[PDB]
């Protein structure tokens, strides 16, 4: 039996057999007062404290969220849907530790993505027992409110200040600060890691004064706060708060009245209207996201970044080779997971209308002009390939590279990867390539599990990634030093070296998507 005593009371874990060894798991530890009733839309509150033993033996409630019903029965989508009850009472976290209990272990904390609208810590691809077994790190992960319940904003008004999900994440990091020593962890060696909205959250904690001292280093997988989807302008954030009041018959005149009303709606009514607070949605819509709230975020983050106002530490940042493909099947014309999706020029342009709602006509000719200069053959898959690249370069790859450049210029070591392995088990079709989100299972070590049907080359790839992630966290340097591996060079402005992660040869290259990001980063924001 394994009981640990925490500042707020005792908690009982659960032993797990992993690869002939053992990990202890504490699944479902509360970290804040449940945000119900009068606390809906408010910053998370401190935990009352309990006598008697809290059992942390199963995942807890996922936070309320809309579900992907686009492909019922389909593992490719359904693997991202919550696998525990939805409930507004979802502020819990998980701790996997190695056995025997470690003495002063480096801690990894995962922050999931999901567009800030969806996600949960209990997905099978975020299961931290492989890491803890194999690398003897402690892994922590938390649920944080998403959608309007998480990011609804009415600026300056503490009934609904915005950024509540980010305060959820932040209060989980405090919990780790106060508590992880008792589990054998080193509060002085904490690395945050996250993918997509989770990565963007990691980068905002790098800008938040309140987070400065709740962690050591950071890993950003396919996301960063300067991505076009990542921060809602104060303008939009109120237009949206109002369209939601309106939509739920909660329009008022006193704004604290609007919120009192919204607190009486029942969660389904809020979720149901979220998709409509925007007149034109894209498959990449983030209707309720982070804002400049004057609290968590003190200024537009583009400015903090440019002027070097952020935590000085090392970062590991990377992207997948076909970031944009996943989204094309959620609304782009002539695209389907059940066929090769050869599209025509006319469909390409309609595609751009879907992804770039408005966006002038010249805006969209300029994208087409940059991306449809065929070299050449013809090449029926030209327009299909080009639309995915447009979507991936704009939304993920260029914002990641730009973030890494800028961050690196204030003098910190920074490492950049380019993930280009397609999982042998991937359920989406071949033309979608190395999709967004499909490096996560390599990082968490799922292919280390031989019973699971991955190739040999996959097990090895994952073994090396896990090592590089762990070395980054413990040492600030993502080398794999033993098996004559390629040395991962720091990313400097000027040379802009990066490391490729694939099953055959990993290599050092320079200047990923140089022409494309010059277009995205320098020219496009003007239009
Ligand atoms: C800011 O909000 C207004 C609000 O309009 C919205 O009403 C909501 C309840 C919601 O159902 C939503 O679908 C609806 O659009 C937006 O104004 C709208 O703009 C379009 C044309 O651009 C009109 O044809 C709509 O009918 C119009 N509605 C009203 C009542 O004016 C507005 O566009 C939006 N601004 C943005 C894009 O941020
Ligand atoms: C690949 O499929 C797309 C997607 O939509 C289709 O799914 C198919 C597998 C098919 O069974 C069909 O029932 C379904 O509509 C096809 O695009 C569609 O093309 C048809 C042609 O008449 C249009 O009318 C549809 O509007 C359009 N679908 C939408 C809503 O986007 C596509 O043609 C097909 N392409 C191939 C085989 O290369
Ligand atoms: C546990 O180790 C503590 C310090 O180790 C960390 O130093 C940090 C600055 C950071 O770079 C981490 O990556 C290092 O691992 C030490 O001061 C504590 O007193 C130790 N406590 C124990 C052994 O219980
Ligand atoms: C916690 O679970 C254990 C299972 O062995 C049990 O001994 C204890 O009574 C539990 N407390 C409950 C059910 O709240
Ligand atoms: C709006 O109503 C709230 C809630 O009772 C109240 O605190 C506030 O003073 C009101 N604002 C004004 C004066 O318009
Ligand atoms: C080193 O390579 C060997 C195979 O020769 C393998 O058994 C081992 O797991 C590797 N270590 C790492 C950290 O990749
Ligand atoms: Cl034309
Ligand atoms: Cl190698
Ligand atoms: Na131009």
């Amino acid at each position: 039996d394994i009981i640990i005593a925490t500042k707020n009371g005792k908690v009982r874990g659960m032993q797990l057999t992993v690869f002939g060894g053992t990990v202890t798991a504490f699944l479902g530890i509360p970290y804040a007062q449940p945000p119900l009733g009068r606390l809906r839309f408010k910053k998370p509150q401190s935990l009352t404290k309990w006598s008697d033993i809290w059992n942390a033996t199963k995942y807890a409630n996922s936070c309320c969220q809309n579900i992907d019903q686009s492909f019922p029965g389909f593992h490719g989508s359904e693997m991202w849907n919550p696998n525990t009850d939805l409930s507004e009472d979802c502020l819990y976290l998980n701790v996997w530790i190695p056995a025997p209990k470690p003495k002063n272990a480096t801690v990894l904390i995962w922050i999931y993505g999901g567009g800030f609208q969806t996600g949960t810590s209990s997905l099978h691809v975020y299961d931290g027992k492989f890491l803890a077994r194999v690398e003897r790190v402690i892994v922590v992960s938390m649920n944080y409110r998403v959608g309007a319940l998480g990011f609804l904003a009415l600026p300056g008004n503490p009934e609904a200040p915005g950024n509540m999900g980010l305060f959820d994440q932040q209060l989980a990091l405090q919990w780790v600060q106060k508590n992880i020593a008792a589990f054998g962890g080193n509060p002085k060696s904490v690395t945050l890691f996250g993918e997509s909205a989770g990565a963007a959250s990691v980068s905002l904690h790098l800008l938040s004064p309140g987070s400065h001292s709740l962690f050591t280093r950071a890993i950003l997988q396919s996301g960063s706060f300067n991505a076009p989807w990542a921060v809602t302008s104060l303008y939009e954030a109120r237009n949206r708060t109002l369209n939601l009041a309106k939509l739920t018959g909660c329009s008022r005149e006193n704004e604290t009245e609007i919120i009192k009303c919204l607190r009486n709606k029942d969660p389904q009514e809020i979720l149901l209207n979220e998709a409509f607070v925007v007149p034109y949605g894209t498959p990449l819509s983030v209707n309720f996201g982070p804002t400049v709230d004057g609290d968590f975020l003190t200024d537009m983050p583009d400015i903090l970044l440019e002027l070097g106002q952020f935590k000085k530490t090392q970062i590991l940042v990377g992207v997948n080779k076909d970031e944009g493909t996943a989204f094309l099947v959620y609304g782009a014309p002539g695209f389907s997971k059940d066929n090769n999706s050869i599209i025509t020029r006319k469909e390409f342009q309609e595609g751009l209308k879907i992804f770039f709602p408005g966006v002038s006509e010249f805006g969209k000719e300029s994208i087409l002009f940059h991306y449809t200069d065929w070299v050449d053959d013809q090449r029926p898959e030209n327009y299909r390939e080009a639309l995915g690249d447009v979507v991936g370069d704009y939304n993920f790859i260029c914002p990641a590279l730009e973030f890494t450049k800028k961050f690196s210029e204030w003098g910190n070591n920074a490492f950049f990867y380019y993930f280009e392995h397609r999982s042998s088990k991937l359920p989406w079709p071949e033309w979608m390539g190395v999709m967004h989100g499909y490096e996560i299972e390599f990082v968490f070590g799922l292919p280390l599990e031989r019973r699971d049907q991955y190739t040999k080359a996959e097990e090895i790839l994952s073994r090396s990634i896990v090592k590089r992630w762990a070395n980054f966290a413990k040492y600030g340097n993502p080398q794999e030093t033993q098996n004559q591996s390629t040395s991962w060079p720091v990313f400097k402005s000027t040379e802009q070296k990066y490391l490729t992660l694939n099953t055959e040869s990993t290599r050092i290259m320079t200047k990923l998507r140089a022409q494309q990001c010059r277009f995205w980063t320098s020219f496009f924001p003007k239009v």
